[PDB]
């Protein structure tokens, strides 16, 4: 109120225009993933926290509860196993725009954008833990086909919703133990991708992303689609790199990659999740790396160029909370990065005044961000501070515990 | 030796042709670095008997080469110019300053690889170089790098084997930076300039080398992995992968096959990192073997330009080159003697059991016997006998300095 007004001049002494940051913050959309809501079940025909969603309509209502507690206007990220086959078995190579018709009517209803993923796991045709890179041509051909279907589905979304859909390819391909050939399976991956992307699609409707991973449970020794593979591949073929913050080496940092991608790519894509010693997929927290990512997005004038998304899955807590704690933190960090004096911070590093650059970065860690954040929440009709938690408790009592 | 002959039979049982491997191995050159010899001192205007002159450095190089089987290459740094009387600025370096290097190389059947020197200099005092905010600095280093590209050219013309000019810069910041992008933009502008004039690839090839961090550069490094990997991809240059230069538990091994899909050629420095880019003499370890396997089994023996990059001053410096280069040849050898065909086929077919047993069993196959034969056909001392040469040499020459 005036708690907010005194906070406002503290930033104004630096020439930081907070009113302006709040307009700019209003418009950045976070793509939130639907898989959190039903523990990555999907709707495919053929001891955790209670109350997950188990039907398409339960999942939608849940997405709305979370959105109603998160400020701004955002997007929903779908997986192909979220198809509504209408009680028919439809093979993955056969999924079609009319299978996601309900999702699109619902997105249009709420002003959501929509993003997409082919699903290449939990399937008969993926038991050997190889896929687009399986030695068999009929397996490889099945998954190529499905990725081509998803490309069409994504175009569908962009067509219908008037906003580019990002279709991202992730594969689980690898070997648990030491490989005796690293070159051939990657070669097949290249061929499998050359095919998947054979046909142009208007960039206004769809964009293609590839996401690497360093290792999985069951692919601990070697993953086919690696950081260097997808980097070279994306650059050569004008695709987007999707970076997941849980997908790298120990100590390995995504914030250090962003400025280097920005030099050779018009756009890139982000999945923010929290790794605790593996791609554990913990809920995102307002931590140093999260802020350091935000810093890079803002300093580098990259808000139209970094497509921000969430990737996490905690079933040990309330799932609607996961979504809300996740997104609020990533918004907080953008806000924080928006409230940094980059102009003087940058001149100090140009001039080598490392003393002030250290001093002031340090001192902004206690600048009154809560006060700005709180007001932003109030203007955007969501609960300030820990209040959103009352709303999850009602919803858990009335709705979620009844399932 | 019959001993060899029994070994030969054990490998042949799998279909592996030892004699063919030996003839293959003899063919591969390893780029040996000069800076081991004088502690990266250079000639520009701790264990005793490091070299203090070009002739000493050469004698030492010769002695080392005579304890290593094969016919190899030498890697020079710009600070190793022979400038006769004068002081020459690094932006004024010309081929005439490496004439004596080339005359010696040709005589000895060696190739010469090359590196501009972007460190220990007034103009690199701030720890930025090509990405310095100041034009005059960047400009000066651009010229040095351009001057170096011509010297690589001169080398390759003179030695009828292409020269690898590698660029490595120290640029980064000690503590958390407030702009990670524009220094990288400046490096980009800079290399564009450096590579602007075209040189024939029969004489010279350009490479670029990233690093994660260095002392005084812990927090951020302008020339990062992603940066150079993108750059060499846009402008048809080489990536140089230094095994000492990546995150904890990150292997260069896993990168080789990803990269071969997209570049004709690729360069490596091998050196042992012990918890940082510490540049320890190369050992015959897990990582080395996994690297060797990757080159041999991917057919990249002509596509991967192998070099050394360590600096250990706590032991005999001749010994350093020889242990080091001998393990990288040892490891290539071991990789040629592995039954890839049936191993590839077991993985293709599901039999991961046989894949594991057999990689494992080959860890006891009789490598030594073959290696020993190889050293004798190549007229270098076998096993440890090479210490004696070293010890005679330490006395007669090393210690009268
Ligand atoms: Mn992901
Ligand atoms: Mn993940
Ligand atoms: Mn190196
Ligand atoms: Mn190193």
């Amino acid at each position: 109120k005036s708690q907010f007004e005194r906070a406002k001049i503290e930033y104004g002494q630096w020439g930081i225009d907070v009113e302006e940051a709040l307009e700019r913050l209003k418009q950045v959309p976070i793509s939130i993933h639907c898989w959190q809501g039903d523990d990555v079940g999907g709707f495919e025909l053929s001891g955790d926290y209670p109350g997950k969603a188990t039907t398409p309509e339960e999942l939608r209502m849940d997405l709305e509860k979370a959105l109603s507690l998160i400020p701004g206007k955002h997007r929903v990220n779908l997986h192909a196993i979220y198809a509504e086959t209408d009680g028919k078995v439809v093979e993955r190579d056969q999924l079609e725009p009319r299978h996601f018709e309900k999702w699109v009517r619902w997105a249009k209803r709420h002003g959501l954008g929509l993003d997409f993923n082919p699903t290449l796991f939990s399937h008969e045709k993926a038991k050997d833990g190889l896929t687009l890179a399986h030695p068999d041509q009929a397996i490889r051909q099945f998954w190529i086909d499905h990725c081509i279907a998803s490309r069409k589905i994504g175009e569908y979304f962009g067509k219908e919703l008037e906003t580019p859909c990002l279709t991202n390819i992730w594969i689980p391909d690898g070997y648990k133990d030491t490989p005796s050939d690293r070159l051939t399976p990657r070669k097949r991956l290249k061929e499998s991708l050359d095919q998947i992307f054979a046909a142009e699609i208007n960039e206004a409707y769809n964009l293609d992303a590839v996401e690497s991973k360093l290792f999985g449970i069951g692919s601990e020794s070697y993953v086919v689609g690696s950081h260097e593979f997808y980097l070279s591949y994306a650059l050569k073929n004008d695709k987007l790199c999707l970076l997941d913050t849980g997908h790298y080496h120990p100590t390995e940092t995504v914030s250090n990659k962003i400025s280097a991608m920005l030099l050779f790519h018009d756009k890139l894509a982000l999945h923010v999740s929290r790794p605790v010693r593996w791609d554990s997929d913990h809920v995102v927290t307002f931590d140093d790396e999260l802020r350091e990512i935000a810093l890079e997005i803002v300093r580098n004038d990259a808000l139209d160029r970094v497509l921000i998304g969430l990737d996490f899955f905690d079933a040990s807590i309330n799932r609607i909370a996961a979504w809300t704690i996740g997104t609020r933190n990533v918004i907080k960090a953008l806000l924080f990065a928006m409230l940094i004096p980059h102009k003087q911070l940058k001149e100090w590093q140009e001039t080598g005044d490392y003393t002030r650059r250290l001093a002031v970065l340090e001192e902004f860690k206690t600048y009154p961000l809560g006060a700005i954040w709180n007001e932003y929440c109030e203007r955007m009709n969501v609960p300030i501070k820990e209040e959103w938690l009352k709303e999850i408790a009602i919803y858990e009592k009335e709705v979620l515990l009844q399932r």
